[PDB]
């Protein structure tokens, strides 16, 4: 099973934020593969 990125909260730099939704993209197209 692919890995759940840990949601960012308000100690998070833009960069952690792109790379959240970098993760998150790949969450969701390894899950929708799985």
């Amino acid at each position: 099973p692919p890995k759940k990125p840990k949601k960012p909260g308000d100690n998070a730099t833009p960069e952690k934020l792109a790379a959240y939704e970098k993760e998150l993209a790949a969450y969701e197209k390894e899950l929708a593969a799985y």
